[PDB]
């Protein structure tokens, strides 16, 4: 029921969960802020369709980190 | 079937349309953007469940304005 | 309501704010680090009942009157 | 004061807010384009006196605000 | 010489062109700016490997519809 | 007696100090007017100096042109 | 000259407004001190370094790079 | 590489980026109204091979070659 989900902490110090039901509902995210809200803030967790990638970075840059990875190999 | 669709013209002065399944989809979108791309264009058309809303505004009070209005009256 | 101000916004409608005091308006310029109408033209601004002869943004309104003697009116 | 919130700045100060009504909170939510306080933590909010168990940033008050029912205040 | 020109006007009215040696290093300029000057400027043409390509909106929206488009047909 | 009305120092994100002055108070209005954000408004102050005197100033760079407005400054004449 | 830079533009309200630079390192410092200048997409009617009228097409925003790009030593 | 420029970012990863001259980092100024890295603290910034004693952010790199005769490289 979830392609993509992202786990990150805000500047709170409390973990936030979202979730995009497919690749391109992602897209449409990346596409529609000019500034993320969460841009800037490290990421705990990134599943891609129940596969846990081994993501280090912000938030912001999961968009251009995912693209340069060979996704179909998670089935 | 989207329940929501927007029509603004950008600064290329060309029309474009994005739309949203749910109201709760529409809010998860004003929550993600510290800015929208499109906060300060022009509404040509705002429709809700395919109900033309007599909108006059930007993109980025869309927000504001419909949870004034009651849209239960809108089947 | 000490101060009342309309503005045109980028959909071309005009839009009218109030401050009921001084300090309040103080204040929400405080507040904002960017203001939603900083940069729209002013069509009236209004002072304790005056229209003031002001020609600019709403972001520049604040500067505008604190160099104003506004105890006249 | 219906809603007082009290948030720590990057100088490392506990500063507060009052809004006298929810409505005074929206407009206040609807002035800024970015609110200067948006990414602090808030390390109280109240509502009617009650102490609302908020853990979260400035800026996510209002989404918050707006699903709780607040009526049981 | 280059394989992607864009001119844009900006707010004073001015054609402005810049240039990219391949769609990597546009793709660079894209994650280094939070925000780019040029972002919300109307195109006035974008070329790519010589090829006008008919596009029509802002500067900020080029990445996304190159991204979309087949290249290798140029 | 003093060169600049207005001295500045602030921590950078790199956490380093900064100072910046202001010849007058009318240059460090003009530089609040002339910036839709400053790179250091959100940075803590270190030292904040008013014709020569450090004023016991707890904040950010941002919150300076609202504070210096609400002190009565005229025991510093 | 009274300042070595002077600037004029023309704001959101299309009213013209005016800012003079003492020296060049003034306005460097100005360039500095803004994440974003408040009139950095503005339109430039004139700009003045010196006391002489340069050929100026451009927004506010791109005289910091412009200047540096010109040789200005005819202008001492 | 003639400019390389090691910062590190929100999330102390240490990242580098390159310019082949100054005139390339001069125009990737220029692009950005503000550049992503630009509040991030430098680890180390290398002009021709050579260390410069560089203390400060990302965003303030610009201003410190600037003002340096690099010439003397
Ligand atoms: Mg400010
Ligand atoms: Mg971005
Ligand atoms: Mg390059």
């Amino acid at each position: 029921l979830n392609m993509i989900e992202i786990t990150y902490i805000d500047a709170s110090k409390n973990e936030r969960t979202v979730t995009f039901e497919s690749y391109e509902d992602f897209e449409r995210s990346q596409q529609a802020c000019l500034i993320g809200v969460a841009d800037y803030y490290p990421v705990q967790k990134l599943t891609y369709k129940g596969h846990n990638l081994d993501y280090h970075g912000t938030y912001g840059d999961i968009f251009f980190y995912l693209m340069k990875q060979d996704l179909s190999q998670y089935n």
